[PDB]
C-alpha cells in the first residue's frame, strides 16, 4: 500500500540531460513526485528556416527523461496551461491501467491533474500524448518522452554481473511531416491547429519531411555534442515513438544492448546496429576506447544524412595504437 | 513413420478465435487433419464503403489458425471450388521442402489436393498462398494464416518454467494497395482479375492504403472487440505476411514475448512494444490486471489510427489503485 | 602489441563466393593482410536494361567478405585508382575509433592507403565507404559488404555446443533509387558524376526503384543460382548497409540465426524470417534436409517479387517422405 511510503521530489532536467539518480540502491520503494507543463510552440527544425507547429512536455522535443526504480510509484501532476490551444493528457508504456493514465489525464488548457502507478516493471519505457480522435498528431507534433525504471540492484549482464554507466544521455528521434504548398516550399502556419489538415494529409503518405534528434536538425552537434572520455561508460537511452529506427555509434559499438529496452532481459553485446521499434524506447552501453568525434545516426543513411537523424559525441583522452593505427597515409599508387 | 500413426480430423473456427486444443499433452504424434476452401471475394475494408477484390482461406482474413504439437503431422486438403478464378497453393513457413509445399499444392478452380508434412519445430508460422508469377498479389489480398506447433509439453519461461494461456485470440495484419482513378476517389472492380495491373503499380509505391487487423477498418472494435477479465492470460498470436508491424497493447504489456515467434527460444518479458517481421508470425502472452477497454495497435500511430492497424479488448472485474490511482482528477490550475 | 606478430596474406574471392578459411583454429593472433580496389562503373541492374552510376569495392556489389578470428588484426589497403573521378575511404563497423577508420583511409583518384586495427569482437560486420557530405550516395551506389569475425574457437549454440558451416555465401541486398525523366522511362548517365542530383531527390523519397541482391535483378538465379546438397549446413551471410531487409528461406528455415550478426550472443533457432537492420549484417546457418529449388528472399513480397530482392538455392539429393509428402495430387472436387 502505497498512501503510507516515503514521498521524494525530482526536478527534471532538458534533454539530452538524465536527472541526478542512482543505479543500484539500499532505498526500499517510495512514491516519486513530478510535474510536467504541456507547452505548444513554433520551433524552427532545419538550416533552412522550416517551421513546426509543434507540442511538448516541458518545452522539449523529446519531453524530459523521468527516472525511478522498480517498486517505486510515479506520481506525475499534469499541467496544461490556459495559453495552449489544445486539450492534451499521458500514456505512461511503462503503466498498468486505463490507457497507459491517458483516461484519468485529460486536461483541457486551464487545467491540471495528478496520476499515479507502480513502476512495476524494469526498463526504457516511452510516454506519449494520445488524446482522443488526434493521438498521432499530438504525438508527431512532438508529444514524447521516457520514463526510465531502473532495477533496484542496477543493471545485470546475461551472467547477473553488474552493469553501470557514468553518465547518461537521453535522445528522442521524430519524424515530422512537414506540408507543402503548391511552389514547393514548406508551409508556415500562424496557429497550431490551422496545420492539422495539411500534416495529415502528409502523414498518410507514410514519407516524414524530416526526421530529427532533439527537435531540430543539428540538435546534436556543434556546440551542443554529446561529450565523453576514454574510459567512461555511456548510457544511450534513444526514443521513438511513432515509427521504426536503427541506431550506430559510427567508430564504436553497442557494448550492451536492450534493444526492446526492457532490463529484466539479458542485453545482448557487440552489436554495430540496434533496431528501436516505432512506440518503444531502448537503451544502450559503450565505453569509450578512442578520442575523437564520432556520430551517432540512424542507419538509414538518407534518414540520418539528407533528413536529419545524426548527432555527434565529442570524446577527450590519448589515441590508441593497438585498437586502430594508420599504417601508410594516403599517397600516391606505386610506379 | 507416418503410414502407422492415429490419425485425428480439426474443425476449424473462425478468426479471432482460434479452435479447442491442449497446451501441454500426454498424447504421443497424431496424423491432425484439416480442411480449407479457396473463396475468392469482394470485401468492404473501411467504413466509406471502398472494396478490394480479395482472395482468402475459408472466406477470412486471416485464414483460420491451424493448432498441432510439436511431432505431429499436418494433413490439410485445399479445396478450390469451381466458382473460383484463379489458381492457388499453399507454402507453410513451418514445413520443409517443395517451397513449403506450395509444389504439391497447385490446384486450379474445380481442383484440390491433399499434403502432408511433419510439424518437427515449435511456433506460430506463417502459411500463404504462392502461385508461380502471382505470389505478392494473392499475399495482399488476403490469403494468409498461422499454423501454431506448441511444443507437447506446452510453453516454457526463460528459466524452463511452465506458461500458459487461458484464452487465444488470433490477429491477421494486411497491409493493402487499393487504386486510385483520375478523380481521387478508390476505384470498385468487377471482377479480381480486373483489379491486377492497378494495383501491381500501387504495390510497387510500397505505399499501403489502408493496414487492417482482420480484413477491415474497426473490424476488431465495438461489438467485435476481443474480451477477457483481470486474472486471465490471453495469447495474442499476430502475423503479418507481407510487411514489419509493431503490436503494442495501451495500457498494458507483453508479459512474454516470442516475436520472431519460434517457441524453442526464450521469451522477452515486460515489452511495451514487439515486432513481427514481414513474413513471421509472433506470439505474446498478457495476463490482466485492470479492468477496461484497452487498444491493441500497431505503434507506427498513423499505420494505427489514419490507416487502419488497431483493435480493441474490453476486459471485466475489479479495479487496483495500488497499480494506478488519479489522485487529483482534471481541475482549474490554482490561483 | 601487433608489431611482433606473424603477418599472413588473403586472396578475396567474389561473391557469393567467401575467401577458404578456417572455424575452430588452432593458430594464435595474426596481421591479416587484405588489399582491395574501387572501381566506378555504370552497371545494368534489371532485365529492361536500366543502369546505375555505380561505385564498388574491388568491382563487386557487395564487396568481397574478409574472414578473420577475434584476436586478429586486419591490416587493408585500400587503392583508389586513377581511372575513378570521385575520392573514397572505408568505416569497419568492426572497429574501434577513428569514425570506423574512414577518417584514416580518405583517398583521392591516384591514392591509396593501409589501415590496421584490432578485430576484437566476434560476428559479422558491415564495411562501407563514408565520404565527407557524400556518404548516403556511396552507399546506395554499392560501396558495402561484410568483414566476418569468427570466435577462435568457432560458433556456438545457446547452450555452447559447437555449431558449423560446411559452405558459405555472401548476399548483398541493395536498395537503389533510379531517376526517372519526364517520359517515365528510366535515365541513363554519362558518367557518375551527373547522376547525383537526381539520385539525391529519389533518395529522399525512402523509396527504392530496384531492390537487389548482389548488384542485380536475378544475379542469383539460374546458371548464377547457389548450390547445396541435402545434409550439408549453409552459411548465408546477409549485408544491407543502408535499409532494413527480412531474409526468408522458402521451404527452409533459419536452424540458427544471429539476425543482429554478433557470435558473442546465444543465436535463435527455428526462424522462419529474421531480420537484418539497415546498416548491419546478419548469419543463418541451416542444414538440407530435401532436395530441389529453394528460393531466399526478402519477405516484404512486393520487396522480392516486384523490386528483385530474391535469389535461388538449387540443392542436390533424396526426397524425405517423412518430413513432407503429397497425399492426394491436385484432382477434381468429389462427385
Ligand atoms: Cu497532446
Ligand atoms: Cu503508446
Ligand atoms: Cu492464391
Ligand atoms: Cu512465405
Ligand atoms: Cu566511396
Ligand atoms: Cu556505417
Ligand atoms: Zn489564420
Ligand atoms: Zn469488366
Ligand atoms: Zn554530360
Amino acid at each position: 500500500d502505497a498512501d503510507k511510503l516515503p514521498h521524494t521530489k525530482v526536478t527534471l532536467v532538458a534533454p539530452p540531460q538524465v536527472h541526478p539518480h542512482e543505479q543500484a540502491t539500499k532505498s526500499g520503494p517510495k512514491v516519486v513526485e513530478f510535474t510536467m507543463t504541456i507547452e505548444e510552440k513554433k520551433m524552427v527544425i532545419d538550416d533552412k528556416g522550416t517551421t513546426l507547429q509543434a507540442m511538448t512536455f516541458n518545452g522539449s522535443m523529446p519531453g524530459p527523461t523521468l527516472v525511478v526504480h522498480e517498486g517505486d510509484y510515479v506520481q506525475l501532476t499534469l499541467v496544461n496551461p490556459a495559453t495552449n490551444a489544445m486539450p492534451h493528457n499521458v500514456d505512461f508504456h511503462g503503466a498498468t491501467g486505463a490507457l497507459g493514465g491517458a483516461k484519468l489525464t485529460n486536461v483541457n488548457p486551464g487545467e491540471q491533474a495528478t496520476l499515479r502507478f507502480k513502476a512495476d516493471r524494469s526498463g526504457t519505457f516511452v510516454y506519449h500524448c494520445a488524446p482522443e480522435g488526434m493521438v498521432p498528431w499530438h504525438v508527431v507534433s512532438g508529444m514524447s518522452g521516457t520514463l526510465m525504471v531502473l532495477p533496484r540492484d542496477g543493471l545485470k549482464d546475461p551472467q547477473g554481473k553488474p552493469l553501470h554507466y557514468d553518465r547518461a544521455y537521453t535522445i528522442g528521434e521524430f519524424d515530422l511531416y512537414i506540408p507543402k504548398g503548391p511552389d514547393g516550399k514548406y508551409k508556415d502556419y500562424a496557429t497550431l491547429a490551422e496545420s492539422y489538415g495539411d500534416t495529415v494529409q502528409v502523414m498518410r503518405t507514410l514519407t516524414p519531411s524530416h526526421i530529427v534528434f532533439n527537435g531540430k536538425v543539428g540538435a546534436l552537434t556543434g556546440a551542443n555534442a554529446l561529450t565523453a572520455k576514454v574510459g567512461e561508460t555511456v548510457l544511450l537511452i534513444h526514443s521513438q515513438a511513432n515509427r521504426d529506427t536503427r541506431p550506430h555509434l559510427i567508430g564504436g559499438h553497442g557494448d550492451w544492448v536492450w534493444e526492446t529496452g526492457k532490463f529484466a532481459n539479458p542485453p545482448q553485446r557487440d552489436l554495430e546496429t540496434w533496431f528501436i521499434r516505432g512506440g518503444s524506447a531502448g537503451a544502450a552501453l559503450y565505453t569509450f576506447k578512442q578520442p575523437g568525434v564520432y556520430a551517432y545516426l540512424n542507419h538509414n543513411l538518407i534518414e540520418a544524412f539528407e533528413l536529419g537523424a545524426a548527432g555527434h559525441i565529442k570524446v577527450e583522452g590519448k589515441w590508441n595504437d593497438d585498437l586502430m593505427k594508420q599504417i601508410k597515409a594516403p599517397a600516391p599508387i606505386p610506379r
